[PDB]
């Protein structure tokens, strides 16, 4: 088959592919379906990843027995705006992950890292917002400020407008962060309108009890840009002279990569929260298609994620580093990003007092924003006295204190062990 | 939990005759420890409000990884602006982070029904097939086949080859696509490429007296780009722009790259790509949603066509064609919801084209494979006549050979193709 030849070359060097610039690679999971043999199958792959029948995709590198496939992506390939030369991860997600999903002669295949020369890496957005921006408001450090002590309202949707800013307000009394539930919005029960000015007014009202700053994440989502673009408008009209001191939240995966755009380019000096919902539909180790987790955290920091959702990473550190460093491994591919600004993890999916300082321990650091629901919400005496324990707990691990010793000092984490008493070690 | 989240006593047919809810069909496997009726409940709070508008589990069948959830329609999302809904909203809710639960293998999105108070306040189409029949002259009900074409290879070309192999298809085709990842690669800058493609249209238009029709990517992340794109290619076709389609990328760009060219140029056909879809639609997929779900999806996007492939998922051309149609679980009134039209990868030679007309019913599709076109032993022109000649020897149901006499193209089909239908 000449379709094998012209597409393929295993005497090409991955280094050299690199120290070209001219290049974009993907490393994949690939299986041939029963009776095609691996290189062909591979070459059809990058034929129709890149010209179907130079700027042809090229496999440099197969391993039949892992089921590894690395493909060669002349940059050129890759999509350009009119309006100011910029790229776009829409024509990326199309070439390396688009019509190379519904082939007949592949069982599967799912993209585990990939490579961006400086040239063109150098075209995308990357973020204008991170956790910088938050430890300056909040009057921490602005280089290891440390922990942002984050939750969802429970119950999660539901709450009208004024029981909404009651929790909220509450909260703000011990913690830093407020999120909207990712499908939060302008529901009837719920709307916008109503729900947006009380939740301002509760957070002054912590701010002025507390003489703490406070950060709300607002969700801006939408189909329609200039929906997202109103609601944007409306959210920073309502919290006014705090303005500065609000996110906005995009379900970023299933609204998709131009709902984020959108968010970035309207809104650059709002920290933009990525919401992934739905993202397990292709990331899930269960799937063998589409993409992994690593592949679509890294995307979202081209996109200019301020903050990505990475989720507990076991109670994984490699996803977190791939989005805060500026030098850093992916599973396949060595990443520098030349100074484009870091994404803040998010970390989620429970967590509480005692078992911070060992995911701490485990990331070598504390800088992440934090939305526990268990940490805080399981805590015997309040929501507040919760995100108070989880701060402390942070705050002994940077003292390198006994955890145990920094509870006769702290009732909040005191009152952390009287809360987990199982998981409280004997 | 598992009491509050779950009512298998609720009757799937009260459900739909209160038209309150918003019902979803999936196929769910719980991780092996878990009960199934538990699993469900869990996904219906995780899918709603976590802890009125609670979300049910109506209905498990735990032999067949079954589950039925009734959601309330109140938890979907609405624009402040004009009271209008966001599929961003129903997929958040429905496939969003239900997704990614530890307690769950796989569940996969099988069928959808929305009851009319709700599915009213979706866009919709407003341009479909029709409006190319009126611009080709031909019937405004079933008009029949328009014979499509991607120009070969799929990428690469420079603009003058590109443009050149436009002219020469549209001699004897009617519409030309970009291929999907095509807009302004460095090599074929759209600037450069668009004025000569729309002059292409022009000559075929003068030397066939017969009117052309192209379909433009504008697919970017930023909206403001895919504006950018839009207005400089109706710009380009000038007198011409009526007959320019819109192509997004709508499954990697996303609903929201979709409803950009579905409310900023509404009078355009918007031609709905869906590469990547495969990741989750794929029957290898035990995730995310089908492909009938995901071209339901589509045609309340406002979608005037969508890529549907080419037996059975003729329940999906039902389901997005017509007024009334069924699901593999609920049936769907669209209320004079404009039909989206169905856009096939066909490949089959003009012999093969009217077993797929007649397991159809019909020929009111655009077809945009190659396999008919390309493999035609004199030129992509005569193959696309070829199968324009298949469809309508098919429609006056004349004899195919008795038809190859006095049609020099179908008839070279014959020899084009010397197996088949022997």
């Amino acid at each position: 088959l000449d379709q094998t030849n012209r597409y393929s070359d295993l005497s090409l060097k991955e280094d050299e592919l690199i120290a070209s610039g001219d290049y974009v690679l993907c490393a994949y999971l690939m299986k041939p379906k029963s009776g095609y043999g691996y290189l062909e199958a591979a070459a059809h792959f990058a034929a129709e990843s890149s010209t179907g029948t130079g700027v042809d995709a090229l496999v440099y590198e197969i391993d039949e027995a892992k089921e590894l496939m690395k493909i060669a992506y002349p940059v050129d390939l890759f999509d350009i705006n009119i309006i100011d030369g910029r790229a776009m991860l829409a024509s990326f997600l199309t070439l390396t992950i688009g019509n190379n999903q519904g082939m007949g002669d592949i069982e599967y295949a799912k993209m585990l890292d990939f490579y961006m020369p400086p040239k063109y890496l150098r075209l995308y957005d990357g973020p204008a917002v991170n956790i910088q921006d938050m430890w300056r408001i909040l009057g921490r450090p602005i280089e290891n400020g440390g922990y942002i002590a984050g939750t969802i309202i429970k119950p999660k949707l539901g709450l009208r407008p004024e029981p909404f800013a009651e929790a909220a307000y509450q909260f703000w009394l011990g913690g830093d962060f407020i999120k909207n539930d990712e499908p939060q919005g302008n529901q009837p029960f719920s709307p916008m309108k109503k729900t947006i000015p009380l939740v301002a007014d509760a957070m002054r009202r912590a701010q002025d009890e507390t003489g703490e700053a406070k950060l709300f994440s607002a969700n801006i989502t939408a189909d329609d840009p200039a929906e997202m673009i109103a609601r944007g408008e409306f959210v920073l009209e309502t919290f006014g002279f705090e303005a500065s001191q609000v996110a906005f939240l995009v379900d970023g995966y299933v609204a998709g990569p131009t709902a984020v755009a959108t968010a970035r380019r309207n809104f650059p000096n709002q920290f933009l929260h990525f919401h992934r919902a739905g993202h397990g539909a292709v990331t899930s180790p269960q799937s063998k298609r589409g993409y992994t987790a690593f592949v679509h955290i890294k995307m979202t920091r081209l996109l200019g994620a301020s903050g990505m959702h990475v989720g507990t990473m076991g109670y994984d550190k490699l996803i977190a580093y791939m989005i805060e460093r500026d030098s850093a491994d992916g599973p396949f591919y060595h990443q520098e990003w030349a100074g484009m600004k870091p994404t803040t993890p998010i970390i989620s999916g429970g967590m509480n007092a005692l078992r911070l300082p060992g995911f701490f321990e485990n990331l070598g650091h504390g800088n992440v924003i934090n939305t526990a629901g268990g940490g805080t919400y399981g805590h015997i005496d309040s929501p507040a006295a919760g995100a108070v324990s989880l701060r402390q707990a942070y705050e002994c691990w940077k003292e390198g204190a006994d955890p145990v010793e920094y509870a006769k000092e702290h009732k909040e984490f005191a009152r952390a062990f009287e809360s987990f008493p199982h998981d409280a070690d004997a």
